[PDB]
């Protein structure tokens, strides 16, 4: 019975823990596509502006 | 008279010790059960927390 009620437990939790890893994988994907537009939006800016000479 | 009352001592006094390390083997086998658990519950928890940097 202690049994049963501890694997219910870990498999459930496990089954939390491995959701956010995947929340993880998705978020990387995504956040990697604005970290390359990021550096692109200043590159236009920091070669059309008059900053130094 | 006085070798078959001390027969008796040892045969029952020797039967309740082995019941005692008889309990021990089935005791072990359980403890060994959730001595693996204890340290599962654990870890999902460590990962799944916010502790340290």
């Amino acid at each position: 019975a202690q049994q049963r009620t501890m694997s219910e437990n870990l498999r459930r939790n496990l089954a939390a823990l491995e959701a956010k890893i995947s929340e993880a994988k998705t978020k990387k994907n995504m956040l990697q596509a604005r970290a390359k537009a990021a550096k692109a939006n200043a590159e236009l800016q920091q070669t059309l502006g008059g900053l130094g000479t």
